[PDB]
């Protein structure tokens, strides 16, 4: 009775919303009613009932937090906290589909790390490759090496992205590829399918795989060197970076395909086959080794060593 009118209206609306989510009308929100409430669009007003898209982890994640008394069900008071914390998708299915298509510059229907990097950089918040690893670990939950639509949705649920970033990005032909390398720059990959695509796309260049780990310090020291070699040697060599520990696929590439035992590791592929392997932080040795594979290398070295310089002849 003694609530103010504005508060009474807010509460009446939360009550209306709660009753809507409580589909069976039984007075509360169980785990399976909450699954659909989390799968919904337009602030709980449109349920996508074709089939489920939310991973089970996510629902359990949600009950863990908002079920405070631990009776396996969501009460009205607990439901308010879900609303306040912004868990429901506010946009329409079409707005999320438009945003996904905008980010998927290749137009193949999935978002790769290279695409994510461009989105962040284009919006003035360029991210490091190590941070792209973190984004993929947090959102590529099926270890596909791509962000599919349902995973993109969780970027909005968690406020990593906002539908205004998207409108801005839209303001700023397509290949159809899984990955499109940027000439002169290393490509960070998250799947074997991307590795193979890059090899197939570069039949007449050497492909150098830079294997790193996210906590490896000497690896970090080689990142700037490799960026300079990727520019200098672009007519001859494409570089492809993978962090072995990123996901199930990268672990397998490290252990089964290349048998990488120490990092940083540089594996040079000719027509997809390892022909030259070097490990560690010796830049002079790495570059001399790469150069020895090239008929007509660029003039000048980035990391000369006395030995690597031709005598006056
Ligand atoms: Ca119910
Ligand atoms: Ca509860
Ligand atoms: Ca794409
Ligand atoms: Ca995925």
């Amino acid at each position: 009775g003694l609530m103010d009118d504005a508060s009474k209206a807010k509460m009446e609306e939360l009550e209306r919303r709660f009753k809507m989510a409580d589909v069976d009308g039984n007075g509360h929100i169980d785990r399976e009613e909450l699954r659909n409430l989390l799968e919904s669009m337009e602030s709980g007003e449109v349920y996508m009932m074709s089939q489920h898209w939310l991973p089970e982890d996510e629902l359990e994640r949600c009950m863990e937090q908002y079920d405070v008394n631990k009776d396996g069900v969501i009460s009205f008071e607990e439901f308010k906290q879900i609303i306040y914390d912004g868990l429901l998708l506010e946009g329409t299915l079409a707005e999320y589909e438009s945003a996904f298509k905008a980010v998927d510059k290749s137009g193949n229907g999935t978002i790769g790390a290279t695409e994510l990097s461009k989105l962040f950089a284009s919006l003035g918040n360029p991210v490091s490759l190590e941070k792209l690893v973190d984004l993929m670990q947090m959102y590529d939950k099926d270890d596909s090496g791509q962000i599919e639509f349902p995973e993109f949705l969780l970027m909005f649920r968690n406020s990593l992205l906002d539908l205004k970033d998207m409108t801005t990005y839209m303001t700023l032909g397509s290949s159809g590829s899984l990955v499109d390398a940027v000439e002169g720059d290393m490509t960070l990959i998250f799947s074997e399918e991307e590795l193979d695509a890059l090899i197939s796309a570069n039949p007449d260049k050497l492909v150098v795989v830079f294997g790193a780990l996210t906590w490896c310090r000497p690896c970090k020291g080689m990142q700037r060197p490799v960026q300079k070699l990727a520019e200098h040697y672009k007519d001859h060599i494409v570089f492809v970076k993978l962090f072995g520990n990123a996901n199930k696929q990268t672990k397998r590439i490290f252990k089964e395909r290349f048998q990488i035992r120490s990092t940083p590791c540089f594996i040079t592929l000719r027509k997809g086959e390892p022909v030259y392997t070097q490990t560690g932080s010796n830049k002079e040795k790495l570059e001399a080794g790469l150069r020895s594979l090239i008929a007509n290398p660029p003039v000048g070295m980035i990391y000369p060593s006395a030995e690597a310089l031709a005598a006056l002849q």
